[PDB]
């Protein structure tokens, strides 16, 4: 009903031709170039070559106080409870609820720009621009050298939730541990149409 | 303000790529009703920039890791890096290698099958214009430039072999020999 328009026929081609380059995450290509002054002489000719390395997704992993794990490849948010041995999966797009650790593991301008942005210090207190109650309210604390040493939450429902971290350590870990295949016996809510 | 200080955040962020952290947490109603408490461990591997490599008619090259640009001209044996940031030109090796929707964003954008013009929205920029046909697997098999001075570079991609690269090509270390010229401040 409401109609395809001009701003929108521009966002699903930018989708589609991301999709289409998400497929090659790097490739080595030959090429021929050509150059033009402005007028249309041929300025130049020759052959070259290129290689590309596209970035990586983020990654994070996260168990809970009740030992259940949220675990994100960049595409898939996994959720699963050990205790009753129950899996869920859905696009991280689609995906609700997290939204702090998601901004916290991309570390993206372009997320951060969709925010209201106040700093005092170390402190940084965020508030959306886009106020359809996605996160009420975001306050992080982040060192100079980029230690997050503790940040809440307000959902749109008013549920407030607050971190207080210790004990990080840096260096890196293998990124085996952020792909989740459900273990033998787990029943799986696929929700991933 | 809010720019100065998403971009302070992003920079802090920036210095960190991966942790493991341990925490406490609390949960509360829109009352103040202690839902939950408890501790938990939380992992998280940032994304790694883009990285390009190209080598140019001329034989000199080109070499991006996303901060450093180094241009490398191994005839006059003459180097120059320049941050990324401050770069000039070959903004559509950069679009091609982040393939971020954000820098897609920034460009009125047409679509038929495989090919796709492009026009900045933020019309003060690099490019006046970018063409480029990619099939429906990925593979990029040719794009084309204008610059703000009406000049048009057309590249015509072949061999396209993905799969792995050796990440030797895309870290540049000056040759012992070479002048380098670095012009990051």
């Amino acid at each position: 009903l409401v109609p395809r328009g001009s701003h929108m026929a521009s966002m699903d081609a930018a989708s589609d031709l991301k999709s289409r380059l998400d497929k090659v995450s790097s490739f080595h290509a030959s090429f021929t170039q050509k150059v033009t002054d402005g007028s249309g002489a041929a300025v130049q000719e020759g052959q070259g070559d290129l290689w590309v390395k596209r970035p990586n997704l983020e990654n994070w992993h996260m168990t809970q106080p009740d030992e259940s794990i949220l675990v994100s490849d960049g595409k898939t948010l996994w959720f699963y409870n050990p205790f009753v041995e129950q899996a869920t999966a859905t696009w991280l797009k689609d995906a609700t609820g997290n939204t702090p650790f998601m901004l916290i593991a991309r570390n993206q301008s372009s997320d951060w720009q969709q925010y209201n942005i106040k700093q005092n210090g170390d402190d940084f207190v965020l508030t959306p621009k886009a106020s359809n109650g996605n996160l009420k309210q975001f306050t992080i604390n982040v060192g100079r050298d980029g230690t997050i040493h503790q940040f809440s939450a307000v959902e749109q429902d008013d549920q407030r939730s607050s971190y207080q971290l210790k004990s990080q350590q840096n260096g890196a870990v293998d990124a085996a541990k952020f792909t989740f295949t459900p273990p033998q016996g787990v029943t799986v809510d696929d929700q991933r149409k």
